[PDB]
């Protein structure tokens, strides 16, 4: 079971790129937009890219990657629903919620009014 993580804003789906950066793209034929929710329990989970074996992670400095490190700490997530299948994705190690901005950077805010930290999540046929 994988799934797609989408802006709200803009459509535009989260991607790990080969080179290990961690952008947005409106091409869903793009490999690098699956993941995989992985329990952690308690409320956290992993969000895995099927194409790298990467883990999602947000730094404390506010940029985001990805990791093959399971221990690293950043890599913890809280999937919050915000209604109607809207939801954040929140980092446990920093509070920061992940953010797509409109040009496709990706990044980590602590600001809740920001348009681009609204997800929708969609499961993969």
């Amino acid at each position: 079971h994988e799934v797609l993580l989408r802006s709200t804003e803009t459509g535009q789906f989260l991607r790990i790129n080969p080179d290990g950066t961690v952008d947005g793209t409106r091409d869903r034929s793009d490999p690098g937009i699956q993941f995989q929710i992985s329990p952690e329990g308690n409320g956290e989970v992993l969000l895995r890219s099927t194409e790298t074996g990467q883990f999602l992670r947000i730094n404390p400095d506010g940029t985001v990657d990805g990791t093959r490190d399971r221990s690293d700490p950043g890599i913890q997530f809280q999937i919050s629903p915000e209604g109607n299948g809207e939801v954040l994705l929140r980092s446990t190690e920093t509070g920061q919620f992940l953010r797509i901005n409109p040009d496709g950077t990706v990044d980590g805010t602590r600001d809740r009014s920001d348009p681009g930290i609204q997800f929708q999540i969609s499961p993969e046929g």
